[PDB]
């Protein structure tokens, strides 16, 4: 029993970081195969950084003008390109350490582990989840950008989160692995600012489920709501709605449990309006947003990766 | 900016992992050069972990009751010694995989990370402190004895957890690398139970100069206190006493945000007084005290390990 928030073992990902420098600016790339994956605007310098044309910045670049290094041994790079916000550097040498990959884009509610790293070498692993409003709260300081977010599936690695900057507020904005920003940001500095979020509605029924399940039960209660009445209250806790493809979801943590997904929700609304007066779940005393339904069952049922 | 609980990368651990099996029994083990180390109750059966003699039990066995997985390949054991509640089972391939190493035991208050594992293959990475009580609170399930728990300085892993079990309040017991259990504690089934624990205060100390350093201010206020009167009211609400040395650990976190140490004990007194009225630190309601100074200067300063 118990329930942390848990991230998938880092090795296949620490194997594909790298550094890469261009000019003075240095930051992570990802080695995959015989290509180097990069943010673009490792080729600005501090004032191209304001407005840049990145196209125009890219054509004056040469292969030689771009360092990438591989722990102690450096790539030569052999071709490069722009797609989207990344970069794209053809090295000589596939990475020999390759996992099988995909690249895939998350929806917000979905969790995925980071690997921050710096100067491509790796620092920590943790877990996040992309926001409704497509930022993530992350933890990364200056040095960061290029560092990864990814999922296991087996022995599969499907990366989908590619970090380039920090926003006003402290969160974190980045692209997907082909350079597709995450909600409405730019590669550029702009007064760019996170917008409005809400509370991830069908994680937070998941995680009354994984207390459920580890003996956490003085927030259940005998009644029950309908979809519609609890979706009422959910609108005015900033909460978003609760869907019946949501209910669905929720059937297997249901049927472990005996709870009825409706009968939760009476719960929730419970402690929306009155608070947890004085009490924790599952060590916290806020209703936590950032485990979906499979990291519950992955966590209380037991799922390994090869 | 941003403050996660954030693991160290586990690769260099995941390349130890292995399967152990000894007749019905299945568990983890740790393979450094050519030795497995493994909990000792593997050799043990369900009428057996009542109340083993596990000299007895040991003298029984050969090399040829060990089967150890290393992935989809066998290692053939050659050699089995028990020290203290661990086993050390000789085979005859050294791993290729094993990094720099220490065996180090930690103290209650500080940290690591945990490779959960099941039947050898790694399932998630999170972050542990050891309790005040000897304790850890985890997150493992049938299956996860022999994960280990770890911390990486530079190149260099050192292991300071094997987990063993469970006990009734659902925290989790376990030794150091030399088999010595952490805590009064036993592998055999009686009614042991965790004994009261305490909240380590110089990490919560350690947690309010890393809400400051990101952004958190509210709770900061003009007055001070002393030592010997900040330690009455910790007395009164179960944390830990603060010592001169504590003081001294928290010397750059306060140099770096201006905040006297006695200055933040102030902060702290205040806010177990008054709980925080509706407000949050970090993105908790609660009082953290799960990372260390060190913890704390390592992630918002930015050290890497290789
Ligand atoms: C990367 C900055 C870079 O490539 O130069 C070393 C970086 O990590 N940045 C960043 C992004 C945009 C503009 C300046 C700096 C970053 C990312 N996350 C957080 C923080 Cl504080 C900085
Ligand atoms: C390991 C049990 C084992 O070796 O048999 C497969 C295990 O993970 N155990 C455990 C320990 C002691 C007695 C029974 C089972 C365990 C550890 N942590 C949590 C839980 Cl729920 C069980």
């Amino acid at each position: 029993s118990g329930f942390r928030k848990m991230a998938f073992p880092s090795g296949k990902v620490e194997g594909c970081m790298v550094q890469v420098t261009c000019g003075t600016t240095t930051l992570n790339g990802l080695w995959l195969d015989d290509v180097v994956y990069c943010p673009r605007h490792v080729i600005c310098t501090s004032e191209d950084m304001l407005n840049p044309n990145y196209e125009d910045l890219l054509i004056r670049k040469s292969n030689h003008n771009f360092l990438v290094q591989a722990g102690n041994v450096q790539l030569r790079v052999i071709g490069h390109s722009m797609q989207n916000c990344v970069l794209k550097l053809k090295v000589d040498t596939a990475n020999p350490k390759t996992p099988k990959y995909k690249f895939v884009r998350i929806q917000p509610g979905q969790t995925f582990s980071v690997l921050a790293c710096y100067n491509g070498s790796p620092s920590g692993v943790y877990q996040c989840a992309m926001r409704p409003n497509f930022t993530i709260k992350g933890s990364f300081l200056n040095g960061s950008c290029g560092s990864v977010g990814f999922n296991i599936d087996y022995d599969c690695v499907s990366f989908c989160y590619m970090h380039h900057m920090e926003l006003p507020t402290g969160v974190h904005a980045g692209t997907d692995l082909e350079g597709n920003f995450y909600g409405p940001f730019v590669d550029r500095q702009t007064a760019q600012a996170a917008g409005t979020d809400t509370t991830i509605t069908v994680n937070v029924l998941a995680w009354l489920y994984a207390a459920v399940i580890n003996g956490d039960r003085w927030f259940l209660n005998r009644f029950t709501t309908t979809l519609n009445d609890f979706n009422l209250v959910a609108m005015k806790y900033n909460y978003e709605p609760l869907t019946q493809d949501h209910v669905d979801i929720l059937g297997p943590l249901s049927a472990q449990t005996g709870i009825a997904v409706l009968d939760m929700c009476a719960s929730l609304k419970e402690l929306l309006q009155n608070g947890m007066n004085g009490r924790t779940i599952l060590g916290s005393a806020l209703l936590e947003d950032e485990f979906t339904p499979f990291d519950v069952v992955r966590q209380c049922s037991g799922v390994t990766f090869q």
